């Protein structure tokens, strides 16, 4: 299963990637880069650093979120992806064709991997990247402290989606300066789950599927894990539409988790408890 392998190479690693990390903290900066609008502005930076036109499209093959023509360098952009989508995706294409060789060296430190799996990891690093250039390191974290880590707050800042916020948050291990450690847990309807651990290393699904009873509400609980400690949870739908990374093909219930000792940092830890 490439997946699985995959899933060890992020877990090994804390679920952070500290030299694309920094990389694409540095591009952004050095690049004088401001949030929000992003998508335009990585436009002008992929012209101007790579020669590549980013072009906004419709009719992209198999309703594809972008299409790189390498042979003239345009990178089609699907026209119903909202800005922080849009930005999401040139990113994405910003770290397969300006940080190749430095995927290609972290993909290489793990020995094990199949063809498949490098293939891969390959895309989930320059999906990671993409992501850690749209939510800067030190701005992201200083944001969700100064927020109490309120997702849809903070996606509202950046313009990004649900789901694009908690993988971010979920990657917060840089050394000396972390952010909460959280579980990450993505499903459909059907119980097809992701998970993703940064401390732990493992469960009461309906922590996040019980999103789909209330949908595009934020769901709040506390459940106790296999470790015999307690875990907040915050869960909600994602909306098929043109934010977040999640494909709008169909529904998807995501969550964050983490343990009861952190909870107060929270915006969500306010509440009422009952059966
Ligand atoms: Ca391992
Ligand atoms: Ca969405
Ligand atoms: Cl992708
Ligand atoms: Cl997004
Ligand atoms: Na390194
Ligand atoms: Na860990």
């Amino acid at each position: 299963n490439a997946f699985e392998e995959v899933r060890d190479f992020f877990y090994d690693r804390n679920n952070y990637i500290h030299d694309l990390d920094m990389a694409a903290e540095r591009m952004f900066t050095e690049s004088g880069m401001r949030t929000g609008g992003l998508d335009i502005q990585l436009a002008e930076l992929m012209r101007d650093r790579f020669g590549i036109s980013v072009v906004i499209d419709d009719n992209l093959p198999d309703t594809a979120k972008r299409r790189y023509h390498p042979d003239t360098k345009v990178l089609r952009v699907a026209h119903w992806l909202m800005p922080g989508q849009r930005a999401f995706q040139i990113a994405t294409q910003l770290a397969l064709v300006g940080q190749s060789d430095l995927i290609s060296s972290i993909v290489a430190t793990d020995d094990q991997l199949s063809t498949e799996a490098r293939g891969v990891a390959r895309i989930g690093l320059a999906n990671y990247f993409a992501g850690a250039f749209l939510l800067p390191y030190r701005e992201f974290h200083r944001a969700a402290e100064q927020l109490r880590y309120d997702i849809d707050l903070l996606g509202r800042r950046f313009g990004v989606g649900f789901e694009t916020v908690c993988h971010r948050l979920s990657t917060l291990q840089r050394p000396r300066q972390r952010g909460i450690p959280f579980i990450f847990v993505r499903t459909d309807k059907a119980g097809n789950i992701s998970k993703r651990q940064s401390a732990t290393a493992f469960c009461p699904l309906w922590v996040v599927h019980d999103a789909f009873a209330q949908p595009e509400r934020i769901v709040r609980q506390v459940a106790q894990m296999p470790d015999g400690r307690s875990y907040f949870w915050v869960a909600k739908t994602t909306a098929a539409d043109g934010l977040g990374y999640l494909g709008p093909h169909k529904n998807f219930a995501v969550g964050l988790g983490c343990d009861l000792a952190h909870a107060h940092k929270l915006v969500y830890s306010t509440g009422v408890v009952l059966d």
